[PDB]
């Protein structure tokens, strides 16, 4: 069969941060405000609560409250199912379906049996089964000590028709593996870019349908610009292919913070630099950038903004592909 | 100064499994029964709730109930502080001190900022600070994407005098590193063996004071025998050095299950093979050994038991060092 | 079901060398003589034509002639299907069944699509299908740029019930993987030792049913002695476990030539040192040990023989387990 | 001495595929037609039968028939000597000289003694000696488990003056090694690009004289364009250096299929997409791209063609350097 | 505090070669001439005697004579403290301060205790203490079997306020580590580029203040051009960012000789190609490029010069940023 | 030809430490006393000045004075040629021949061109040429960033007949490589054990003629005992093969200090523990074991001594093979 790809996995999709109130509990009003703003800027959906959202630091109830709030605001939500155990992940998925979220981000099993593929298969089945009506994407990362390859992916999809996507945070070779062996069938399966540094490669070299973004919370217009240029390049455009690469290269240092353990520290600090004070505090009192880290990101943020202010005036694909 | 090592980190110490009731909730009565039995067999203390105890699958309340039950039974308890976040780990530590546990097993930060050493330092400080009166051991493993080396260990101990030990699950070279650079000072610091395959190396080559054991839940007398022989070898005994190595080698396959992701599946199945039916079920309904895995452990369990039944009759150190 | 393991994959089984006539064509009369001798010495079967037999240097017709000759002599033969292409491998298998060989050694695809698992699956199916009545073992080695894991093995066996074994030339961890995940089911599947250095580990730690041997062509009685001791150790015998390891250790250097590219040069030279002049020449005129290599093997052969002459007089398991 | 480089190793040189007749035997008429077409398009020579030509799947007689047919058509032929054994490789070389091929591609020993450098030296000598009048290039690849370095190359060339080139399929560092240490002497030695992804690096950074191409069978004009631009860049041209890199980058995904095990599956499928139906079947009945692989290459082929149709209209070096 | 960076570690700074007289003793007159010339060309300082200067081949007295000569000529000198032992390194540092050199390049301990971090800490302290009034940069390289990380760097700087810089010869990830964690504080610390291939990355992505250059001895105007363009790119300039990368890419092969063991052979030969005959001989009579190496560098030197002659005429940032 | 191995490279040979006077200059009287003592204990020769002797910390004159003193005392001396440059190494070699040392230890080039094999070949030639009448051994270690393999070794020996040995400090596989490919010819070439942990493997598995020892300075009788047992095992003795391995295993921790950067700190401290106070100070004022390192070696030294005191009373090979 030839099947339409799931619309919820198309376009540019921020994985939202959870802002803190002054008492270091979640500020759900601020979460919804930012979600609405980002959709207004041109994002197609949001992911909540992912690693950008500090999921391990929040209770399941808090995450579910945030999901509810975002959905009730009319924002298309892909729910993150990251969890300490099967029962928790399944609860996230069941709640997503109950409240009318639009998609599911299936995160592998951690802490108990993480490297066991047999465990991962059962865990994915349990999560998919809990939200059968929601399109689902599996996250694949070497962080888990195992890879979901084509065999496992297609065995899951045979029993779980909601499994329609594959989100790669790993390197370009892993994204290439997915494009060649999983996501280029006729059957409605979507590759999603899952790390900020792989946008051009994903869209142009790998046939990606959409990008889940960290840095796009901070620089939405610039990240949408890059995604648009990269999609135009994927149509064969000559100018856009050149401009996309220039923009990705200039964004590379800021995007690279998404690859490391301090991504929430860096991206919340950049939110603060753009004037959003509610991103000042972290849930853990001692989590903070070092003095050098703060200086480095400030320098690099100023550099990118200065370069973009002039580059973004250029004629041709640069104008055509703005958000 | 020359300081006595902490007695709680001496001897042979099972990291207890949590048995399931038929509804897959914890059977605390059975947990206490086994803890009492193992102390009776010659174990010096127990660890609860560690990875052997399925900590990620239990609520914090359940773990704390188990700790309380064990302490109220008069069992010396080292509390596992494994957690999804700082607040949870600190709560485990605070509860340990409140109820009169005898020691603390400090597990590093996971899932959020795991590889960041700055994060680990603050996390360890928070945990140690929460139970200042309890001797504490830090667990060190490559699983965490970072190592606690001498610099960090001594900076922590300077501010947290309860930090008196260092539990290595990693390879023999990592245990050697600890012995050479951390645990061989005069100052009351203890190296603990933290994987079942490193007992002889730990006691004889590395000066270990005690062993935290997985397989010792199943084969307590045989593991105490190995530890005793290895301690006698550490005094310079010729016979015990030879016999310890023979026994470790024979135990090696069964002990090696402690190194992998399926350790709880293997060790609960061995408990069942020895007649303890309460170890039949797992908290997750689908977690089970495969047919081949079950056959392999059954074969190897029979082999070891047959060999030990005859070897354990030999004269000399083999008799002297029995539990 | 519980099924008997295939008898053809039990015991000690030399992978025969092909001796050269003076014109460097195969000496089939000598091949049959040695095969008969080795069975007489206590070997259970032979493998022909494997890498020990110089398969790439012989035509398919020559290999098939040798197989025919061995079978007509009443020797139980496991046929090697190593080949440059599918059609060749399938021809070897079909001939094996036609002439009444007793088993099949399934070697993976080489030179064309070697690392492609999809290719390997089809290739194995083609070979197994060509000799449905012959018990078959798949050879697994990192040399091929891929591993046959449990999933592939069981998918093949579901469609090809003749697939009943798994021959590992790789390291002890790979043999352990096979024992834990493939060969310890109740269903009649056999692990075969497939490198000379892994005999004790295979029988005792991995449940192996038999060994395919290179060095056993040269030292049949000594290799059968080691296999017998190792099998007795697998029953739980204390003495045999100690003696097996002593004998393996003494054999280790000579056995290690089986791991390298020059195995046929080393083992033919050892045949010559024992008085079998027909092993002097190689099919390629320039293939020869260097002066240092020749000196090294001569020294090590003398050393082992001297040690064994005295060690093999010891009482107990050493006498009980002789061929 | 200063010596002219061998003309046969200059320019752009497809390693031809062998098309199948409907019965999966070679279609030699079609082979010659394509060879003639590609020379007409601007290729300087062809390689037959290399890995692109499915050498392991064909008999020696079939390969030699194809070589004869190509030579009799007046096509300059470099003969591939890939073989299962020395006698076969030497036969290919002797036949090449007999029939008037123009060059020799010397492929290392496989399957027997592959990693032994002593074996490789003798094997190369045997092949070179069999066609003394034909200029010869040695193929160097990590696939063989050994590298031909300067010492071996110059020892061979001292005794075999026909050895005048060095074809690198390995990475850019290996090509750099060859340029720095082997091929930049005054003495008539040529570096040949031997993988489709290394064209610019080879010509500009490494002094290459020519390229043996896989993708150039499918996209001859575009590959000649890239080679021409890269050669102009090697003269110091500013525009060509920029344009060469743009074209290589756009060709990179299609070229990357040359690096993997499925190169013949991908490139025959692309031939089919361009209308050459005789490239439909493979010699092995079950060798075929998967559905995803087919979708991936189709998408990427369309993308490249669309981009090139517009990019190739640009003024300057892009026009000057067309085939 | 916010502190000005040390001016001596700004700009472009050649690590000078020591030319030989015909008797293979140092030609100090020629050393001073070249130092003066390079300052005249636009270099800000020189380093002497570093690895470019053949420090291990010269006596301490010879190095100190060269330093004296350069300082007396009015050239700003950063003194290299590379040494076989602590006493030697400290003597270099003490002499630097005595004669009025402007900075210190602190090279780690070698040959005795090289991998011991405790040894490195004491060694750095000894060197820094010997020249307290001179700004100092520590060289960091994997060549030493250890890395100076932030902890060690800041512990040294707390006791040695002259430690104000960090020179990275390692890869881009190591330079990134330094920028993120060491050199981006407000406190007057400078990252210096310490390998010729990392200029753009250092200035733009890592906030570098200056570059110590090998190839800049040979191509001073072109290296200053690259540094200027890269510094303009670090201000946010669009044109300069593009042009810097074009120039770095064209310089990449010549710059890459700085990464290898033969850097002095390559760069002295290039000096000879530009007409400086005093760079003909080496201190060791047999040290010389091979014929292929000489051909390779000659080809690549001609290529770069031809490309630059035309590229350097382009309007815009290329003109603005010339030396 | 069949040639006698060089007697100077036979037996057990300490690489002497250089004791310090209270002013941290060399105590040559003490050096000679210890050298004489060790010969009296049963050592066959000494090496001076090697890394054990702190060569990088001493002047060439000091080393040569020590060599002279040892030779004038009638001790057979193998001179270490470790050096910062060719001229220094050659001076050591020339002096060795002048004063009547009995052998040469050829150490590779460091600090300048270390990884360049062309450089190493010329450097070895220069050193060998400077002492043509002295038997010479080349040291081979991965520390140098290159390996001397058979090709280089035999090319050197063809022009330098004094090159008669090969000293391996690397792992067992590297020693095996040497035995198989270099040192097992008939031609008078000797493999020397060059790290304390490889004694049994060297003599029994690799045909070594002698051992250069670090720990043997401290425990001469025990190291000679191990060497004697290992040599008896190399004759085929059953008892000695078992006892050698027991003794090596017990010595393993103390021997392992020879593998690391702190070998001189550990072995001088052990000399002090045995009552030799002249081994208290190091040439560098701050070089000292840490508190933990000191505790570790003290514990392990006591353990070994206690075990040996009883083990060394056993009948059989243990008595026969004492010094």
């Amino acid at each position: 069969h030839h099947m339409l790809k799931a619309e919820i996995f198309s376009g540019v999709i921020p994985a939202l941060m959870t802002p803190c109130k002054p008492d270091r509990s979640p500020d759900f009003d601020a979460l919804v405000r930012k979600g609405q703003e980002l959709i207004g800027d041109g994002m197609s959906a949001v992911v909540y609560c992912g690693s950008m959202g500090d999921w391990p630091l929040l209770t399941d109830a808090q995450r579910m409250e945030g999901v509810e709030r975002l959905v009730k605001a009319g924002i298309p939500v892909i729910v993150g199912t990251g969890a300490v155990n099967t029962a928790s992940a399944v609860a996230h998925a069941a709640h997503a379906q109950k409240v009318g979220a639009k998609g599911l981000m299936v995160i592998p099993r951690v802490l108990s049996r993480g490297s066991a593929i047999a465990a991962q298969k059962a865990y994915f089945k349990a999560i998919l089964s809990a939200a059968p009506d929601l399109p689902a994407v599996i996250y694949n990362s070497p962080y888990y000590g195992f890879a979901t390859r084509a065999d496992l992916f297609f065995d899951l999809r045979a029993e779980h028709p909601n499994l329609v996507g594959f989100k790669e945070f790993g390197g370009p070779a892993d994204m290439r593996y997915a494009a060649e062996n999983i996501t280029s069938r006729d059957d409605g399966v979507s590759l999603m870019i899952g790390v900020d540094t792989a946008v051009f490669h994903g869209f142009v070299n790998c046939g990606a349908t959409g990008a889940i973004t960290g840095i796009g919370n901070v620089l939405p217009k610039e990240v949408i610009h890059l995604c648009n240029l990269s999609q135009a390049a994927a149509l064969g455009d000559v100018d856009a292919r050149q401009r996309a690469q220039e923009l990705e290269q200039a964004l590379a240092v800021l995007s690279s913070f998404d690859e490391g353990p301090d991504l929430v520290l860096y991206f919340k600090h950049m939110m603060v630099l753009k004037g959003d004070k509610e991103y000042t505090l972290h849930f853990n009192e001692t989590d903070a950038l070092s003095e050098s880290q703060r200086g480095y990101v400030e320098t690099q943020f100023r550099l990118f903004n200065t370069w973009y202010a002039e580059w973004s005036k250029l004629p041709g694909a640069v104008q055509r592909c703005k958000a």
